[PDB]
Order: structure tokens, then C-alpha cells, then sequence
């Protein structure tokens, strides 16, 4: 399924992302944007390494999710990556909670550092009510 911005903005507001671990929903919002396009069944093989990002918020198959084919991966968020590939995004957001619970926090992913830290990132959620 792809979201519509503010379709998704009140989605992750419910499913109580907003301030979570210090993370503002604008954030999530552009992290969304930056790795998947809103797109739950956004996929990404990794060629270099043998790992695929999978899902709206694209967890690496080496240490969030378990796709089998990984070589010497974990599965942090203790689910199959095909969870992760689902249009109802509850499992993607209790992993990428998960993976804020750790120290790098939102700067787990570099698509943040590029796209979204240190920005004006208000228009994410602009409108949407949330």
C-alpha cells in the first residue's frame, strides 16, 4: 500500500510514534518519505552484502528482521521481514521503535542524517491535523 502523507501522519500518531523515544512525528514522517515513499512493500536489495531493507520504514534483513537468506543476521524485532511487507504497518512500527530503543536512536538511519536532521521538517505534517 503507499499513504497518502497525512493518511499516514494520523496512522503513526495512534499507533503512538509521536514523541516516542524523543522523536517527533515530523521526523518519522520524513524518514517514511526518504526510505520508502509511504510504500509498504518497498523492498531493497543490497547487493554489497547480501541484506534487503524491507517495508515502509526499510529494516535491514541482517538485524531487525529475519528473511532466512541473510547471512549472519539477527532479528532484533523478533519478526519474519514478510511482516514487515504488510498494508496494515503495526509490526513496521513496533520495529522501528525497536530500533530507536537503541542508542543511535533516529540516526540508526543515514537516510535521516541526509534528508532530515537539522531541517525545517514541518511540512511533513502540515494540514494533516495531528
Amino acid at each position: 500500500k503507499v499513504f497518502e502523507r497525512c493518511e499516514l501522519a494520523r496512522t503513526l500518531k495512534r499507533l503512538g510514534m509521536d514523541g516516542y523515544r524523543g522523536i517527533s512525528l515530523a521526523n518519522w514522517m520524513c524518514l517514511a518519505k526518504w526510505e520508502s515513499g509511504y510504500n509498504t512493500r518497498a523492498t531493497n536489495y543490497n547487493a554489497g552484502d547480501r541484506s534487503t531493507d524491507y517495508g515502509i520504514f526499510q529494516a535491514n534483513s541482517r538485524y531487525w528482521c529475519n528473511d532466512g537468506k541473510t547471512p549472519g543476521a539477527v532479528n532484533a524485532c523478533h519478526l519474519s521481514c514478510s511482516a514487515l511487507l504488510q498494508d496494515n504497518i503495526a509490526d513496521a512500527v513496533a520495529c522501528a521503535k525497536r530500533v530507536v530503543r537503541d542508542p543511535q536512536g533516529i540516526r540508526a538511519w543515514v537516510a535521516w542524517r541526509n534528508r532530515c536532521q537539522n531541517r525545517d521538517v514541518r511540512q511533513y505534517v502540515q494540514g494533516c491535523g495531528v
